[PDB]
């Protein structure tokens, strides 16, 4: 037979089977756990294709008597337990490149419609506020503010952080960057200004951006602490992870007008409901479906790659065959 | 006495009083034309300071008997018969420069929405669309797109438009741009690539964006002949003048999907209602009043330099006196 690989959050498999159809047996669990993957993927999947929408603890990865790689379509893997499953002999990968202009671009995208009040000013079309005279045109688009000036801090300067500053400097922006994992002289490469500590880049910021990694030490980045650190009135954007921000300390924070707007592409709590969680009677918000990352290329992109890297650990050897493993350090 | 000058269509004047303070005597109308406009401002006035929701012809500016010098709080004039009103005697300025950033931000925000389709992926989480799946990702975000190597073609390449075009490369963007009354060689000196015809221009844009002036010879410039010369699913952005698009053209064009999508701030009737007009059932479309050019910085620094012309006028020669005087070709 062949060796079996499954998609665990998942139902579609179109795009990866041309590239594994004579390596291996697919199938598809759409599992939002694996209390829903039947035993015989439990059992026998030698590889397994995933999403971010099913979590991987080291309990779920010991359920796996065969499984030996996990590819993550896409960049972010904080929802599996890579340092267990590397003890467990159990590489795992992901696909970093594929949506990175498009997350950025969507990312200024929620700038702009924090600065501009865009989005704000077209539901509110829709509700029927008649905007028909000059001072009415200053009330309805209240808070709109000038960008040239205006100090961006960016928090985590990797693929995403890097394209998102170059774009915001077209704008006016001063653009600041806080990365402690960075070597010296970054900011010297690309004509940037970066600062030391987290309190810093909050302190000169008047619209905080974070396109970090969820990872074990930076959960809650965003507190109740740290949010008072933040400028009289800023912006608070989040295309990375829900698990960043502390959504109860967040939500105080808008009714309070500590922070003027925040748009959120990612949540604790996914799928995201105005009617549920922290941010139920927050205002002045913006929030999208976890969709930054998303474009009809990107999904090609990162699923025949994904393909392509499951392909790798199946007829070669892991982990040295295997293109954007991240586990190495971990793997027995 | 003191010279009068009148606020026509608004009512709050306290950001040029204290600059007009010793040279004139300010009133407002709070018209939306000149019926509402009281005789004695008709007979006596002297100034006048307008924005753009009152329209003056010729029969409307026969009517003043003392009108020496119109100033428009805003950089387009569209609504003002500034041929004629040269012809009587009246000077005409405007303020170009203090929301070009402004418009331009807000132009690259509505393209982005297009692109990334953020605004409605918002509108449709306050809906209650439940988003749990990657699938359901892919499906409600259905239409976005990637953004480098698209075409956006810039329909003039003014103070905006060159604005809108430094910006748009940022993203990767290739721009184009038409302009038939730009000199030889602009087009070198900003790096841009230039077409002869409007039809090159829609021929090659995945994205149209309007940045002209409303005058004499293209009213109605996207009408339903031109819109049939535009790409197959491409965008439609308009933070000009409403007049210059053919909205019940434009309507059946989104209705048929031969324009994906549609952003404007303007419309040929204002204000825009999403129940009145050509657009009632037009689908992918979003609206802002009118407001890309509104900033508080912006609203102080426009009103501030109308009170300094006003002043100008009132105290010095005219038309020599006067800075951004758009009719002293037709000015006796
Ligand atoms: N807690 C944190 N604060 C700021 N930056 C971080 C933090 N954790 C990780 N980063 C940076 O975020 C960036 C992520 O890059 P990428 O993986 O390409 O999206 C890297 O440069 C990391 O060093
Ligand atoms: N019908 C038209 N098509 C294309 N460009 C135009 C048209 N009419 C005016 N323009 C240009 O639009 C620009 C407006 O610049 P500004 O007045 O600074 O916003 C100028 O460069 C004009 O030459
Ligand atoms: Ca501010
Ligand atoms: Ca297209
Ligand atoms: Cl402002
Ligand atoms: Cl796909
Ligand atoms: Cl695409
Ligand atoms: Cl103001």
């Amino acid at each position: 037979h062949m060796p079996l690989v499954a998609l665990l959050d998942g139902r579609d498999c179109t795009v990866e089977m041309p590239i594994l159809k004579d390596v291996a047996t697919v199938a598809f669990c759409d599992a939002q756990s694996t209390q829903e993957i039947h035993e015989k993927v439990l059992n026998e999947a030698v590889g397994a294709l995933m999403y971010h929408t099913i979590t991987l603890t080291r309990e779920d990865l010991e359920k796996f008597k065969a499984l030996r790689i996990i590819v993550r379509i896409g960049s972010g893997f904080d929802n599996i337990d890579i340092k267990s499953a590397g003890d467990l002999g159990i590489a795992v990968c992901n696909v970093p490149a594929a949506s990175v202009e498009e997350t950025a671009d969507s990312t200024l995208c929620h700038i702009l419609n924090l600065y501009r009040r865009a989005t704000w000013l077209h539901q509110a079309l829709r509700e029927g506020t008649r905007v028909q005279s000059v001072e009415q045109i200053r009330e309805v688009a209240s808070g709109a503010a000038r960008i040239r000036g205006e100090t961006l801090g960016i928090i985590g300067l990797g693929r995403v952080g890097q394209a998102v500053a170059l774009r915001a400097k077209a704008f006016g922006f001063n653009v600041l960057f806080y990365d402690p994992y960075l070597s010296d002289g970054v900011e010297r490469a690309l004509g940037l200004q970066r600062v030391s500590t987290l309190q810093d880049l909050l302190f000169h910021s008047d619209c905080v951006t974070l396109h970090c990694g969820l990872n074990e030490h930076n959960h809650h980045l965003i507190n109740d602490f740290t949010v008072k650190q933040m400028r009289q009135g800023a912006f608070l954007v989040n295309t990375a992870r829900g698990g960043l921000v502390d959504e109860k300390a967040l939500a105080q924070a808008l009714k309070e007008g500590r922070i003027r707007g925040a748009a959120l592409d990612v949540h604790e709590s996914e799928p995201f409901s105005f009617s549920q969680g922290p941010l139920k009677d927050a205002p002045n918000l913006i929030c999208t479906p976890h969709a930054a990352w998303y474009s009809e290329q990107a999904s090609i992109e990162m699923r025949e790659e994904a393909a392509r890297e499951i392909r790798r650990a199946i007829t070669g050897r892991i982990p040295d065959s295997l293109k954007n493993c991240v586990n190495k350090d971990h793997l027995t």
